[PDB]
């Protein structure tokens, strides 16, 4: 249907779902010191602006949240899973800025005059519609699988 | 625009492009024994059928091509890059079955009667249209950046 929905579907199937299954099946995510955090949950961060350099955007968010990388395998997966994590008060949070959101910039290209400015109300509307579709798809798939209470999706503007 | 185009754009920006830049900037990909292969190129494999278990599909293709995993960092990237590789006659091939293609199944859901069979001519047409858009987008972006000669995109049916 909409590109933003399909990007949420691959992000869910190939990242969020196996992360949730690891949390459930492993009894949590393990830190460097060997502590396993049964109470592991996921915060998915939607940025206020979407840049054409999501790698630098990721780095700036990692610095701001003071996260560190942990890694785990999910059986059958082609590659390991890497997560940015914060540990507070006996709880672990995966804090993910999805690199898949770069696809939204590709989509929107055709929807704007190509003299467009990123700060305009028109542009804020079109981007927010794509984010709304992405968020709904992510939540729909998580709810269907029973992982609603493991995942929250937060817009940067609302922090 | 089309979901399949947007999936190609994220696959290109967040995987194919940094792989190409590593090959160019590093003077190739390095094997376990320390041999660096200046002649490193990418074969992107489009499957004949798209399953709802791309992880098992990836494993079956890895077994058939007899590839092994190599890993490298690309400066600024949130995570390392993992590639399946084959080495033959002084040349290295990245052989990638893109897990992003799972998104095409999500897209197509609405386009078929939901009593549909995967083997029908109708279904072969709709899937092939999505693959055609994915391939064109990948090639367009690679050509724009100058990486056309590093990448070939092969349909499994044509091997
Ligand atoms: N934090 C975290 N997020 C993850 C991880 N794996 C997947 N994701 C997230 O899930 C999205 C979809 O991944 P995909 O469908 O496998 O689709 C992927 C996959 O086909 C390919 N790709 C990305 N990284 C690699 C890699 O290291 N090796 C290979 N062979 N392909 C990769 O590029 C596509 C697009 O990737 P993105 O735009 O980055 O979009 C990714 C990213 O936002 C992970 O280990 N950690
Ligand atoms: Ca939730
Ligand atoms: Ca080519």
């Amino acid at each position: 249907g909409f590109p933003s929905s399909t990007l949420a579907a691959v992000y869910y199937e190939n990242f969020v779902k196996p992360t949730c299954l690891h949390i459930i099946q492993n009894g949590g995510i393990q830190d460097d010191d060997g502590t396993k955090y049964e109470n592991s949950t996921i915060k998915i961060i939607i940025p206020q602006k979407l840049t054409t350099d999501v790698n630098s955007q990721f780095q700036t968010l990692k610095k701001s949240f003071q996260t560190k990388k942990l890694t785990f395998d999910y059986l059958g997966r082609p590659r390991n899973i890497d997560v940015e994590t914060l540990i507070q008060d006996g709880k672990l949070y995966v804090i993910d800025f999805p690199t898949v959101l770069s696809g939204i910039n590709y989509a929107i290209s055709n929807l704007l005059p190509n003299d467009f400015n990123s700060m305009s109300d028109d542009y804020e509307l079109i981007l927010n519609r794509e984010f709304d579709r992405f968020i709904y798809t992510l939540n729909k798939l998580a709810l269907r699988d029973g992982y609603n209470n493991l995942i929250t999706v937060i817009n940067e503007k609302d922090i």
